[PDB]
């Protein structure tokens, strides 16, 4: 599939916009946006929805997708806008976090040329998650009997989350784009 | 408007791929092409096609359009792509954008510069060159052709009136970005 896609920004108007700004502002209010933008891919889109069913139909009553952040430079955005975060310099998987400060720090949003920075604002397939450590390539095996079947996501805590880790492809869709400065 | 706009990658195969691959290794070959995409922004493209039929109105036989490339930096893009050229004076200075005739001088890693993964983009663009005079890099706006009538300026500088290799465009959709290439070394 060639994943193209197109930008829609979105109007401060729009209920999605004030949607999106709000939970960016809980703990970004410091910093100016410029826009707000969601990503239009229908192939990215078909196959990220087509792997959240089969997750539906295996995690029972896990509500299986988060929206989280993730912070990004300037040179990657055309290519998370086409390829979502798969395949990928994370921190092997992908790193999101439950608040927008995490990835609003310069570490990963980091200022482009102009002094932009950019965080989307992903819809996750976090699933079924367990504690993970920074050297895992892929998530751990659920049960010793059955390695077939591992955990779907990593996260530092099980019960208070701040940041999870996904590994599989189609596992996350960049739906808005946050564009914003110091 | 709102200028949104699609951004369309073209096959190996499609006749404008290889028209575009093919303008840009007359002085890049050296380098791997990794994809050649199309920019799609109708409002962008409507607010071009208006000026340019405002200029094709008023310069006779001149054909106004030359398709140029113009390398600009991983930021630029998503900011090109929506807005085109268009209002740090951050380009190479100068209230204006310069393009190159031939790709190599806008695959100059000052102006191309790559990014964190190795990547390079450089557009190929449509813009309205139309009736351009020679240029001393100090300018905000075109000189006036004639100074009896300071009204009508020139639509584009150029460092050589007969043998131009870059342009300097200063004003409103006056450029189109129609083709992004991205390429590394
Ligand atoms: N791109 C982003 O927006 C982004 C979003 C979230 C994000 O999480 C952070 C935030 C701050 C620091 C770190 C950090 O390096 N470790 C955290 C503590 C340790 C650890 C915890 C959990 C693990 F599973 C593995 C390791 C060591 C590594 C990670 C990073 C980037
Ligand atoms: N973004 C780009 O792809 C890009 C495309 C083309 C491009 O042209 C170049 C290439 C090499 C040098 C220069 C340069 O600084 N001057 C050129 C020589 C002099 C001059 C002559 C005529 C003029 F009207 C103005 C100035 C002094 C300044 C500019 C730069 C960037």
């Amino acid at each position: 599939k060639q994943q193209n896609f197109c930008v829609v920004e979105l109007l401060p108007s729009d209920p999605e916009y004030n949607t999106v700004a709000s939970k960016f502002n809980q703990t970004c209010s410091h910093f100016r946006i410029e826009k707000i933008e969601r990503i239009q891919n229908p192939d990215l889109w078909n196959s990220y929805q087509a792997k959240k069913k089969t997750m539906d139909a295996k995690n029972g009553q896990t509500m299986n997708e988060k929206q989280l952040f993730h912070g990004t430079d300037a040179g990657s955005v055309p290519h998370v806008n086409r390829n979502g975060f798969n395949r990928s310099k994370n921190a092997k998987g992908t790193y999101f976090a439950v608040n927008a400060n995490y990835s609003a720090n310069d570490t990963y949003s980091r200022p482009d040329a102009n002094g932009r920075k950019h965080v989307y604002y992903v819809r996750v397939l976090t699933g079924i998650y367990t504690h993970g450590n920074h050297s895992l390539i892929v998530p751990p095996s659920k049960n010793p009997q059955n390695p077939t079947d591992l955990y779907d996501t990593v996260t530092d805590n099980v019960h208070h989350p701040s940041l999870f880790v996904a590994f599989y492809d189609y596992q996350a869709y960049p739906e808005y784009l946050i564009t914003f400065r110091k």
